[PDB]
């Protein structure tokens, strides 16, 4: 899992950079468009969560970690289970959820303003993307990067509250 680890690695001075630079941080990430942000919290579901459009810029970025976090989490508790066909439906339904979730992030990334941050995050959620298509993708792999998603949120909720105080 070469690239997996790259990244893992990539994370460790990325979170550094967002800490150092939290305004940049917020420039280079928080550009989600709000009506992408709901179809992509409701999935396949038949309703809209509640209060996501009183959720600010950053607070929605948060969100999609959130749920990019619970589906992945799902898809690694049932990853050895896969041959029973309902358990293979919800592994790949909640796969394509991440992917989806990672991919609008990465489109969400300006670069002339977020510089060095938003390459390093461009480049990680590449490898996560790339990752996530893998035929051959393993239970290691996925785990290590859900340790990325919850590093990164956990960077961004510092980034908010070094915004908000």
């Amino acid at each position: 899992g070469r690239n997996v680890d790259f990244a893992k690695e990539m994370t460790e001075f990325t979170k550094y950079q967002i800490r150092m630079q939290s305004g940049v941080a917020m420039l280079a990430q928080a550009n989600a468009l709000p009506q992408l942000v709901l179809q992509l919290l409701r999935g396949a579901e038949a309703y809209f969560q509640n209060q996501v459009e009183t959720a600010t810029p950053l607070e929605q970025i948060i969100l999609l970690y959130d749920k990019a976090i619970e589906c992945l989490e799902r898809a690694i508790e049932i990853y050895d289970q896969v041959n029973e066909l309902e358990k293979r439906k919800e592994f790949v339904e909640n796969i394509d959820r991440v992917y989806d979730i990672i991919s609008a992030l990465k489109s969400f990334l300006d670069h002339e303003k977020g510089k060095e941050i938003a390459k390093n995050l461009d480049t990680i959620y590449t490898i996560i993307l790339n990752t996530l298509v893998k035929v051959d993708k393993t239970k290691e792999e996925l785990q290590k990067i859900l340790e990325i998603l919850k590093d990164l949120r956990e960077a961004w909720e510092e980034v908010k509250k070094k915004v908000h105080h």
